[PDB]
This record gives structure tokens, C-alpha cells and sequence, in this order.
């Protein structure tokens, strides 16, 4: 139910989500780029939905891959200005939902970002705290898939 | 090329959307549905192509349509904040083209988007050459249909 992982964002998570965007969202193409790659490196296997985007080793010299990256930090955003509001929060990810359900993307499938986005995180300085509070707002989109 | 009308855009043009959206897009749930709902007043031929939203009739009430209308407003986020880097903005435009290309949307059919934009601007005491500059940003993305 996503109103019920929706209803897990406490003010603590709220907190964390809010401290660590303002260092990960300042710099959306480079750490959009870095999530992405990371995806490709550490799940070989997702490569293949992607085909739309071309040679994705190419990292931030693919266009398209930019173009892709930059855009899903902006649904990141979006969450994330979404929080004070769960019927607000609830429909963006269930708009965002759509998008993957109709690539074949599965709950678990979709789950596979959380390593990306621990690896992007430390990298940063935030940790373990962080990569959990991220956890449980990929979890909402989770609830949706 | 998309490039070129990018490159195109002058400082005096950047300053004016610049200002005009640190309005418009400070409340991108009430502007939004505003967008949207003012492109069905005036363009009901528009309507089909939205099936996915339900009925489209039920304003901020529809949550498909709050999420969408919400989801444009950080699409246009996006541009606005890549108008410094022609590149990235090309990109994040082909991207969104992409979006609308295979909803089989003409560059003129997506320029029907300036009168509803006219009138919220209007909205907010934004004139005419408020509404000249937002017109030659969607012609970045008709560069591209
Ligand atoms: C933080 C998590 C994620 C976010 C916020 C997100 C966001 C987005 C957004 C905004 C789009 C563009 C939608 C469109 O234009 O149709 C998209 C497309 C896509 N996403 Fe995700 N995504 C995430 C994770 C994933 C993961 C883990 C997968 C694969 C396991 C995935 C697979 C795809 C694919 C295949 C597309 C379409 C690419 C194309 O052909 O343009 N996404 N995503
Ligand atoms: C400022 C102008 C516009 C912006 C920034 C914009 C942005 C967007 C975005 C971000 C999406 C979601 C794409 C996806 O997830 O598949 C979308 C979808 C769509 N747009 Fe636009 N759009 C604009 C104008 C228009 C206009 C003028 C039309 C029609 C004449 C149009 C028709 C569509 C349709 C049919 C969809 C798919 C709706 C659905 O079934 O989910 N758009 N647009």
C-alpha cells in the first residue's frame, strides 16, 4: 500500500532526506551521471532496459544519458518537495510508477537503485542514516509497482 | 537546430524567465493545474490526447492529474535552470521532445501551450514581453518536434 509507506516518512526520515538532498541535489548532471553509472557498473543486467539511451559506458559523453540523469535528480526534487503533503507525494510516484511499470520494471527490479544511491551518499560523507532514510522513500515507489 | 534556437536565447530573455518563474513556479501544484486546466478550456481538441488522466473535468480534485500537472511544472524547472549551458538544455529538451513524439504531438500543436501560459503569467501581472520570452523557450522544444 503506498499511503502505508507513505505514512513511514517520520519526521526523523523527513530530516535526513531533507539535510542530504541539499548536498546530492546541488549538483543534479554530475551525481545524476554517478547514480546512473553505478547502476550499470554494480547491476550489469538492467543495461539491457535502457536501449533508448544508446552506449551507456560513454557515461557523461552520452547526451542522451545526460539528458536522462539530469531529469530523474528533478524526480528526486519533486519527492522530495512533495513531503509535506502525503496525497501530494502519493500522486507524483504513482505518476512516476506508470513510466516504469510500463517498461517491465518490477518492485524488486526497481529496489536495485538502493546500492547506487548508498555508493553516492558515502562518497559525500552521509552514511548508513542516510542510505536508510533513502531506502524507505524508494520503498513508497516500491509500494506502487 | 535545437542549439541554435537554445544559443539563441540573451541575457534579457534569460532575466525575464528567470523572474517570471521565481513566481510561477513557486506554487507548482495551484499553477500547474491552472496550466493545464486553462489548455482544456481553450483547446478542448486537446482532450483526447489525456485519456490516461481520467476526467480531466475534476480539476485539483483528479490525483492522475495532480500528479501530472505538478510533474510539468518541475519539467520547466528544469529548463530554467539549465539556460546558462546550451548543452544541457538541449539535452534535457530532446528528452522531453522524445516524451511527445511518441504521443504523435506536432511542434504546433505543442506551441498551443503559450496561450494558457500568457494567462497565468497574466495571472501573476506578468505581460506581454513576459509572455514573448516564455514563447521563444517552447520554441527551444518545437526546434525539436
Ligand atoms: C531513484 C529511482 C529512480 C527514479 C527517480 C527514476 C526516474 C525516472 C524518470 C523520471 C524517467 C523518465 C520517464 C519517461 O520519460 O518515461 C525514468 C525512466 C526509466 N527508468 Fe527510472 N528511475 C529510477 C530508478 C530506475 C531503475 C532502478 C530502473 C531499472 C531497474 C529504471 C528504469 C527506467 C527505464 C528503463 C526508463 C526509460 C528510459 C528511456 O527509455 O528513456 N529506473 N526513470
Ligand atoms: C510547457 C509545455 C509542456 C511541458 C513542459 C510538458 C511536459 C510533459 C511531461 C513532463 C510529461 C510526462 C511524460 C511521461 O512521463 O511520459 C508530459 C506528457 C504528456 N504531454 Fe506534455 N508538456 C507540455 C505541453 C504539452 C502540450 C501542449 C500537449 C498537447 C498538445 C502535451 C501532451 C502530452 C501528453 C498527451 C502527455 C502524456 C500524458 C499521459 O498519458 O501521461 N504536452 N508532458
Amino acid at each position: 500500500s503506498v499511503y502505508d509507506a507513505a505514512a513511514q516518512l517520520t519526521a526523523d526520515v523527513k530530516k535526513d532526506l531533507r539535510d542530504s538532498w541539499k548536498v546530492i541535489g546541488s549538483d543534479k548532471k554530475g551525481n545524476g551521471v554517478a547514480l546512473m553509472t553505478t547502476l550499470f557498473a554494480d547491476n550489469q543486467e538492467t543495461i539491457g532496459y535502457f536501449k533508448r539511451l544508446g552506449n551507456v559506458s560513454q557515461g557523461m559523453a552520452n547526451d542522451k544519458l545526460r539528458g536522462h540523469s539530469i531529469t530523474l535528480m528533478y524526480a528526486l526534487q519533486n519527492f522530495i518537495d512533495q513531503l509535506d503533503n502525503p496525497d501530494d507525494l502519493v500522486c507524483v510516484v504513482e505518476k512516476f510508477a506508470v513510466n516504469h511499470i510500463t517498461r517491465k520494471i518490477s518492485a524488486a527490479e526497481f529496489g536495485k537503485i538502493n546500492g547506487p544511491i548508498k555508493k553516492v551518499l558515502a562518497s559525500k560523507n552521509f552514511g548508513d542514516k542516510y542510505a536508510n532514510a533513502w531506502a524507505k522513500l524508494v520503498a513508497v515507489v516500491q509500494a506502487a509497482l
